């Protein structure tokens, strides 16, 4: 490329990857909202949450697309996998799917800016440091608060306790 | 008539039908409607979503009205039958009769556009499509989203899932 | 389902197939803009009118799974399989491309009415005339008309030509 | 220095150099844009393209010279050598030569950012990443996509496609 510089075949790989995992990410979200939004599941807060994160991993990948080509790069898609489950259970069960996506997510944009370090790439560590970690890791912070308030009102009472969830936090 | 054109008989003694059904489910939900208001049942937004409902049946009844003036058909009105029940119980059951009664009036509008069909009648048929099927599919969702909110709440502590659906959802 | 009514299997089955073919149409609009925003093809304009294609086409997605839900039919995600090509082309190309994406969504689209009609589904009919079918029939005749203007303009200057229709007509 | 704390003589002397360069680049600008107000060129969106970049390069080396300052360090000023060439051709050749010299300033800030890794020095590794290091990359980036639409217009017809890319781009 003409304007390539400093952007290693590696980091055009791994970012690559990550668009495949941040549209994955999305495409899972979106199959959770549509769930909470079923006639016998009914929890329109909770199909809220999930579609909102549906959009803000689409922007994501995208906004790694833009990145790739301002470098120099060339966008390479792959198959997007289905999500894991067909049918997500209880607004706790797919908070907890929720996290541990994220971790995923997370895990993967901390491999990406340790091999930017390892390849000298400041550009690519502002990049992701700018726009990707401290976003994950708010996120995270988020779902783990819900979590929390989920598990102490899905004590005794669960039925109960989700609708307060979904119409009280949600 | 001077403008009847294309429209059956048999079309015209149905639509008569239909609104016979219309205005008897205004009145089941206004009898709907005035039990919650009861000062021994006292659910307020119960009352109110049930009396919204005996509004917009009469309007569908006054519509089908207007289209069978414009086609040269002829209304002819018959007895009103009472509703079904003077007492109608917990805000579970009313959900569950009114779906029910949404279900009977959706069937009465697919079987009348199925002879629209057979008759080759494309302005009613049209006509259900734009201002009646489209219309009772969201408002069966929503009924069913509701049963399905009642239904969790009311498992355990019934009398405490009933005020809070009333405050929290109508 | 407690609100399903008249909604047969095959529908429910084709609307499923069509929910992944809307997605994989915008997977392939994604990859056709950020081609053209390579910094070796740099047709700003081009880049563009697929992204909005693409837009466009995970909201139809989310209007079937939207109406899907309110049947009460139950939504089933299968693998996005990635775009036919990694590169696209010319701005002909990658137009010409587009058509026939457009078109076997258009048959996809008649094939489902066609079923419909075959299953006396007229609120599934109703729909995809009000939201889709026309919708089709415009983006397919702006997608001819634009070829026919690329055409012309491609005929001994291709370079000049392409410039010119990405600056003055997108 | 009073202040003057984790601030290396290396980074300091690095600094001095980098002023230098981007003093140059200003000046290489400057001359670039007055070329193309000759009246025997009159390119006047060229012009103007040159002659802001002179005055962004002209602000990049004043906020080096005030973090120099708020470090603790000493500018040091040196001759301005004159820009490379007197005449610059033609729009293609001078986009070019523009290519060149902003590779060679986001190499010379890759290298300082590389010292001040060497050094520990996080607060200029910060400094140049937030006003330098994504700025160079988009103007890189816009002027491959420039470089890209100037050669796709001056296949055939040079003459003719200078004057449309001055017109419709710049």
């Amino acid at each position: 490329s003409q304007i390539r510089q400093n952007y290693s075949t590696e980091v055009e790989a791994a970012v690559n990857r990550l668009v495949n995992l941040y549209l994955r990410a999305s495409y899972t979200y979106l199959s959770l909202g549509f769930y909470f939004d079923r006639d016998d599941v009914a929890l329109e807060g909770v199909c809220h949450f999930f579609r909102e994160l549906a959009e803000e991993k689409r922007e994501g990948a995208e906004r790694l697309l833009k990145m790739q080509n301002q470098r120099g790069g060339r966008a390479l898609f792959q198959d997007l996998q289905k999500p894991s489950q067909d049918e997500w259970g209880t607004t706790l069960d797919a908070m907890k799917a929720a996290i541990v996506l994220e971790k995923s997510l997370n895990q993967a944009l901390l491999d990406l800016h340790a091999l930017g370090s390892a390849q000298a790439d400041p550009h690519l560590c502002d990049f992701l440091e700018s726009h990707f970690l401290d976003e994950e890791v708010k996120l995270i912070k988020k779902m783990g608060d819900h979590l929390t308030n989920i598990q102490r009102l899905v004590g005794s009472q669960a039925g109960l306790g989700e609708y307060l969830f979904e119409r009280l936090t949600l």
